[PDB]
């Protein structure tokens, strides 16, 4: 609770964000999904770019590596992080726009909407929009990073938020950061039958002896622990995360 | 008057500035002046940088070359427009620091403070401080560009200010912009018996038929006209403005 100067810096970046060009459902805006990989998997893994200062399609890069040859991977971007891109005037708009890109660039053929966490809410919002529109996803996948302890997880978060008030980003992204943050933060998710998978890829299976244990995704869901440390070839548990998503989609 | 969004954008930019490292009088902060050119003149021309989004010693490059071979020309920087520079906590802070620099390196040897309207207030601020410390300048030189009439000039400003909301500077400069705007904005320049030379260099020697004629610099002061349309070789309006400052001083 020490860094409340983060809330302020964010509240301000958001303010600046309102001067940028916004877009809603009205105006003919639209965007394209990015092809990360292909495989025979009957289910396409549509990934949502978190809203972190960094973020963007590039984040699901390693996951696409693991899925190449296993399933079709395509990422959704968050409009406004790249030069001259508009900012959604509402959670309502952005989910709608993205929603469009999917029904369009997917036609039939099932898909799963998934995100890293920095994109979990957007991922879930998109998921909702699809469902209301009539083209629900097979499911939602939340690839939770961060640690298991309530603190340490809360810390780590502010921790890296400061690293962007510390060789630094740019205007475009810092505004979007303040924008989407304003959005997801104010948005309230509701139930949606959508089966869900929560992958806990955080460090240390369980939280330190200081007993914390953070809150978990409310709404029915299944879970799989996937740490990051052991004995075959210490590098990418991305493939571990990947295979899990698949075996999940096939029971 | 429509553009009141600027009043806001600045505030926001200002609030952001507060997150930067500042400096008041106490902390032994300091800065150095820049030599721009020199000559035999018994009076040194110490020019202040404007507080515009651009601004910096560089804006005084023409007037320098115009005095090369005539009089020494040193420039005072506004702390904080360049990377890592702290921002003045108050108008008083920046003056003292600059004042120090001036007295520290000038000793005796007369001098004038010269602003560019964008730096008019800062110049006069620095001139007040300097006079208050026993080292008064020989006089002040407020150049000032912009149209002659109230409006037009009011447009020229508000219209270029927006040119920095359209090709865009950096956070350091835009923050620094709102920071100083916040400062000079609440600064109340009291009088001073200082000899002042106003150099109406703006285009339109007189305001367009449609009434205008802007409020001039209060306080005592001499005047000169040096528009933006002459008879010689179009480019260095500086050689003109320059030679006037010099003649002003010689009687």
């Amino acid at each position: 609770g020490v860094s409340g100067r983060v809330r302020s810096y964010l509240d301000l970046l958001a303010g600046l964000s309102d001067f940028r060009e916004h877009f809603d459902g009205s105006d003919g805006f639209s965007l394209d999904l990015v092809d990360m990989a292909d495989g025979p998997g009957e289910v396409t893994v549509i990934c949502c770019a978190g809203t972190a200062a960094i973020s963007g399609p590039h984040e699901f890069t390693r996951l696409a590596g693991a899925l190449r040859g296993i399933a079709p991977v395509r990422a959704v971007p968050q409009p406004g992080y790249e030069e001259g891109e508009p900012l959604p005037s509402s959670m309502a708009a952005v989910a709608a726009v993205q929603a469009d890109a999917v029904i369009r660039t997917q036609g039939d053929k099932p898909f799963v909407v998934a995100g890293h966490s920095a994109g979990a809410l957007m991922a879930y919002a998109l998921a909702t929009e699809l469902l209301d529109r009539g083209h629900p996803p097979r499911g939602v996948v939340l690839i939770d990073v961060y640690p298991p302890g309530h603190q340490d997880a809360m810390n780590a978060w502010l921790e890296e938020l400061t690293a962007t008030l510390f060789v630094r980003m740019d205007d475009t992204r810092l505004t979007a950061l303040g924008a989407y943050d304003r959005l997801t933060g104010q948005w309230r998710p509701r139930e949606t039958g959508l089966p869900t998978l929560l992958v806990s890829a955080g460090e240390p299976m369980g939280p330190w002896p200081d007993d914390s244990w953070k809150p978990t995704w409310p709404f029915e869901h299944d879970t799989v622990a996937v740490p990051g440390d052991h004995f075959t070839m210490v590098q990418e548990h991305a493939d571990a995360i990947a295979r899990h998503i698949d075996a999940w989609l096939g029971g």
